């Protein structure tokens, strides 16, 4: 039937479309589409100095990435361990190298074809319109970045992802009022997204920025998930049952 014909609103690089024909339930707005973090509750030094593409292993920036990821076509390499996620640092302002260097795939935007849509058991959810390639960046988790004492006064939290820093601080993306596609991707036992700390420029290591990864191949109509991880089900996980209905769920 067709609700939306963008739910981002223009403030992505292409629309996203709202779809329900499993009610009549209509499409979301009591949040506000953001396509970069809303920030509520020294040196900036962190680049390389290539004349490069950043192609070399000279790229100090992707030296902090263990090293550079990114295939010449903006995904990652069989070689990076979906399994255990390193950090990855992008190119920035400070560096050297053009704005169009290979290390440099979050910073420019969404590219994927996505819909939000209804699902008939799991409330909203995001799926793509296009075979998303394994690796590929598909979207950022941004929300409005609150501190661990914010959270702890929030009512609804299902919308929260955690910024686990082993040093007490502990700091969260609420994705409720303010947020992105993102806020609307489900829950799976078996993930075909997988989250990946990336830092840009003006951030320290508390700080990161969640971007999600395609796993494996996400076939044109699949529905996008991501692990939500101990955390989650430990709260949510007694006011219902995972609905995933997947051959290895566990919770
Ligand atoms: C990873 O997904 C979740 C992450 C969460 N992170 C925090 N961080 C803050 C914890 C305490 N401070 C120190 C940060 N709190 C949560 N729930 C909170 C549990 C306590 N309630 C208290 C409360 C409930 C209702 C009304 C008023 C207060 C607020 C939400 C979370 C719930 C999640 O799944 C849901
Ligand atoms: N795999 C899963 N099984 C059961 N509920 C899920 C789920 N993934 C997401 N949810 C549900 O969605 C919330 C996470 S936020 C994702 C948005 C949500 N589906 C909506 O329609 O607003 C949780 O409160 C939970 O009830
Ligand atoms: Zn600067
Ligand atoms: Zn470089
Ligand atoms: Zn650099
Ligand atoms: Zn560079
Ligand atoms: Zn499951």
């Amino acid at each position: 039937r067709i609700v939306s014909r963008d739910i981002a609103r223009g403030y992505e690089r292409i629309p996203i479309p709202c779809v329900n024909a499993v009610d009549s339930e209509p499409c979301p707005s009591n949040y506000k589409y953001v396509s970069q973090n809303c920030v509520t509750s020294i040196t900036h030094l962190q680049y390389c100095v290539c004349i490069d593409d950043c192609s070399s292993s000279n790229c100090m920036c992707g030296q902090l990435s263990m090293r550079c990821w990114y295939d010449k076509d903006g995904r990652l390499l069989p070689e990076f361990n979906m399994a255990e996620p390193p950090l990855i640092f992008e190119c920035n302002h400070a560096c050297s190298c053009w704005r169009n260097c290979r290390n440099r795939v979050v910073q420019n935007g969404l590219r994927a074809r996505l819909q939000l849509y209804r699902t008939r058991d799991m409330g909203w959810g995001v799926r793509s319109l296009q075979d998303i390639p394994p690796g590929t960046f598909v979207c950022e988790y941004v929300g409005e970045l609150i501190s661990d004492s914010e959270a702890d006064v929030r009512e609804e939290d299902s919308y929260l992802f955690d910024l686990d820093n082993k040093d007490g601080e502990v700091y969260c993306i609420d994705a409720r009022f303010y947020g992105n596609v993102s806020r609307f991707i489900n829950h799976h036992c078996e993930p075909n997204l997988v989250p990946v700390r990336v830092f840009m420029a003006h951030q320290d290591l508390r700080f990161p920025r969640i971007a999600f990864f395609s796993t494996r191949l996400i076939e044109a109509g699949e529905q996008l998930g991501f692990d939500y991880g101990e955390r989650f089900w430990d709260i949510k996980g007694k006011l219902f049952s995972c609905r995933c209905g997947s051959p290895k769920c566990r919770h």
